[PDB]
């Protein structure tokens, strides 16, 4: 029993961190086989490249000094080649994750890792993380059987204290770019399927109260959602609660009823899992992993 | 800027969590040099837990009746003995990923990182706390006994807790790294349940001040209040009492925002009486209290 906010282990992460240092910046570094990928802001940034030379990128992994013997710009994400292949770099693969998808994220200062928190990825494609500054170029990630998937690379604290990065191949998340400019996270949503993953949690923990003797429709439901500024419910998403609503026995439309009940009247004084708002940041598969024990 | 449960990196624990099966029972051990410590309820059968004899179960055990898994690598037992509720398992082989490490026993209100782990492989890490009640409200399932909470206050592991059981609400029971139970608990299948709960008080002031330190003082009024006063009205709320030593830890908070412990005490007892009124602190519509003073002072800013 019991429900948390479940980060992935960080240890094939930690071996990886590096310190990279440009002139008077420092920031983190991912560092596997003879590349170091960061944030392309350490350094027009063609033309800033240019004048560049490999010993100017100082890398640091521990306390040994790796050597630069090349460098690449891959969208905002610099690639610096280094002498030495991490003996430490794990299974990985590098993939684009979508606005609702979760990761952990191992936030790390000057190339040490200080800590390890789950988020997702929101609708409008900022994150809401904890970061300070120097945390550029921390990651996240998520973990399939022994496999690390990059998913994220920190590059910058937005105005309203939220979180704009890349994939691993630099390509931002959101219409972001990495300069000192007037930019603004747009109007965020809540992840409608996640909310009800979280319900299904809540059901599984024996947590019944919201639950009803009502069904909806997908298009009365979607009505609803739109009104509370929720994400539409496709079905697809319907199809991927499947398994939660066979493990419960509560149709994906029955806990959609539940939905509407709690955004038209509240909570009325209850909790749901500890908390007093809807949750929204785990996934159907997040839920069905914690509530089986799957390892790594 | 932003504010959230952030765990310990787990790599350094990681590399310590082994598999340990003595008969028909699968439990988490945590191999550190030659030593492996485990729950001691890895002997007993489910019959045997409800009046357990463990010296005369061990004493019917040999070496090789442990099997212990460190990845595809079956290590060799070649001693045991039990220091209160664990099993310390001698192995043949030093862990060469041994982290510099220590056995801290916590306080309630103390919070650490939990590597939650299911024959012998880490699946998850989470943040969380000893209740004042002496449970931790953890994430658990069967086959979760032996993962353990600690901290990694610079390079050095500091081993705090083992997972040995789930009272009947839910909630979790273990021990410290010497087998010494937190809160009146046995490792027994008897009528135990967990004391009434309270509020951790000196965290849920740590956390009003990580939210002025982020920049939130809506919830701040012109009063202050005496220590005493401020007990009585916190005690009809179920939350702890809090001490002078509880004022003093939050003196450095206090300091770097200008805001008096007993003002932000104060702050504190008027949110009690009115709610939020459909606001939030720090993203939460309820007082968080699983953060210390030490691990605001770790996350936030020092500006
Ligand atoms: C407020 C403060 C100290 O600058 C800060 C506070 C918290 C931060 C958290 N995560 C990242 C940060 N860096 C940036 O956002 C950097 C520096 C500012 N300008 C800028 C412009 C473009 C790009 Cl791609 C990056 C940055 C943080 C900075
Ligand atoms: C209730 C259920 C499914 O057995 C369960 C569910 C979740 C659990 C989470 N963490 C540990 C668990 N094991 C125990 O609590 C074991 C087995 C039952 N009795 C018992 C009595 C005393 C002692 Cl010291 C240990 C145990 C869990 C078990
Ligand atoms: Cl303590």
């Amino acid at each position: 029993s019991g429900f948390r906010k479940m980060a992935f282990p960080s240890g094939k992460v930690e071996g990886c961190m590096v310190q990279v240092t440009c002139g008077t910046t420092t920031l983190n570094g991912l560092w596997l086989d003879d590349v170091v990928y960061c944030p392309r802001h350490v350094i027009n940034y063609e033309d800033l490249l240019i004048r560049k030379s490999n010993h100017n990128f100082l890398v640091q992994a521990g306390n040994v000094q790796l050597r630069v013997i090349g460098h690449s710009m891959q969208n905002c994400v610099l690639k610096l080649k280094v002498d030495t292949a991490n003996p430490k770099t794990p299974k990985y693969k590098f993939v684009r994750i979508q606005p609702g998808q979760t990761f952990s994220v191992l936030a790390c200062y000057n190339g040490s890792p200080s800590g390890v928190y789950q988020c997702a990825m929101r609708p409008n494609f900022t994150i809401k993380g904890s970061f300070l500054n120097g945390s550029c170029g921390s990651v996240g990630f998520n973990i399939d059987y022994d496999c690390v998937s990059f998913c994220y690379m920190h590059h910058m604290e937005l105005p309203t204290g939220v979180h704009a990065g890349t994939d691993l191949e630099g390509n931002f998340y959101g219409p972001f770019v990495d300069r000192q400019t007037a930019q603004a996270a747009g109007t965020d949503t809540t992840i409608t399927v996640n909310v009800l993953a979280w319900l299904y949690a809540a059901v599984i923990n024996g947590d019944r109260w919201f639950l009803n003797r009502f069904t909806t429709t997908l298009n009365d439901f979607n009505l609803v959602a739109m009104k509370y500024n929720y994400e539409p419910l496709t079905q697809d998403h319907v199809d991927i609660l499947g398994p939660l609503s066979a493990q419960t026995g509560i149709a994906v439309l029955d806990m959609c009823a539940s939905l509407k009940e709690l955004l038209q009247n509240g909570m009325n004084g209850r909790t749901i899992l500890g908390s007093a708002l809807l949750e929204d940041e785990f996934t159907p598969f997040d839920v069905v992993r914690q509530c089986s024990g799957v390892t790594f």
